[PDB]
């Protein structure tokens, strides 16, 4: 009907479009196979795990961002535990003697 | 047919409409319910470009959050970690100070 067949082309093109620009980072299925696709195969496609592989890469690209940042405090935490130990030791020995100079 | 025509139409417009509500800038003029109602016509003059725009403008906003907020707890660790070791020097010289008396 080309008025049919026209709609159908600019649906699978701009759907190509979009699945191309999220395509998560580990989806088995490669941006040049999703530009292959055509209308039957598009409708069969998996957007459920599409959605999920997206979530788990978000969770990786934001993880990174806050990389370094999360590595310098973990640092500080276990000097801090240090620190706070030979604090009560040093205490400890400072209130003995208060006590023994009498 | 214009049936295996007209489903093949439905069934794309279903998988469009369900891409574009769930990567939809929070911000973005046009509604989930919007989208989720949008004919064939609509769908195919969809504003593309500022949707990918204020998405890569929201994913931007969400990586400087994830890492200001990292930034902001490694901060306040060492900050922690500044008065501890403070406490510690004017304690450890104070223990000095009585070992000579």
């Amino acid at each position: 009907l080309s008025t049919n067949h026209e709609t159908i082309d600019l649906l699978v093109q701009i759907l190509r479009n979009c699945l191309r620009y999220f395509l998560p980072p580990s989806f088995p299925i490669s941006k040049k196979q999703l530009s292959a696709m055509n209308s039957d195969e598009l409708i069969s496609f998996p957007l459920k795990e599409y959605f999920k592989q997206y979530e788990v890469g978000l969770q990786n690209l934001c993880n990174s961002y806050q990389s370094r940042a999360d590595s310098r405090a973990k640092a500080s935490e276990e000097s801090l535990r240090t620190s706070e130990r030979k604090l009560r030791e040093t205490e400890e020995k400072l209130q003995k003697l208060r006590t023994n100079i009498v």
